[PDB]
């Protein structure tokens, strides 16, 4: 359905454009790890056809999405400076570029995947699940972040 094929939209291009951070490169990973786990399965469900039917639930579920996605959108296309990332990087208290941002992803999944398993019977979730994702954010952004201060590794 549209909204839900703007989310799928944003999340190929979010893809696309984040491969250009030659810093952050494990939270460009991350971001990207997410983003295919979660357009790949509604482009398949899309794809063999989805039922038009969208409740009170599956509207407000791709709305968040879509918002959540147009979030992270807007944060790369931002981002598209490395030497700014730095500049907000070493002010910015959480060592998570996306922290807000993709913790509306890791919600907004996690709820998609309850609300599909249980009324569309739908059992998504090609990875995990999606709360998980709150150990991931905080191990590889910490890793990530010192990595881009740190960096010495790259260079010889």
């Amino acid at each position: 359905m549209e909204n839900l094929k703007h989310i799928i939209t944003l999340g190929q291009v979010i893809h696309k454009r984040c491969e250009e951070m030659k810093y952050c490169k494990k939270q460009c990973r991350r971001l990207g790890h997410r983003v295919l786990g979660l357009i790949k399965p509604l482009e398949m469900l899309q794809d063999q056809g989805k039922r038009s039917v969208p409740s009170e639930k599956l509207t407000t579920a791709m709305n968040r999405f879509k918002a959540a996605l147009e979030e992270a959108n807007g944060e790369i296309e931002k981002f598209s400076n490395r030497s700014n990332i730095c500049r907000f990087l070493t002010a910015s208290q959480d060592k998570i570029l996306f922290k807000d941002v993709n913790r509306k992803l890791s919600d907004v999944w996690k709820e998609l995947s309850l609300l599909l398993q249980v009324e569309q019977r739908m059992p998504v979730s090609p990875i995990s699940q999606g709360a998980s994702w709150a150990q991931e954010d905080q191990q590889d952004a910490d890793e990530d972040r010192r990595a881009f201060q740190m960096l010495r590794r790259d260079n010889e």
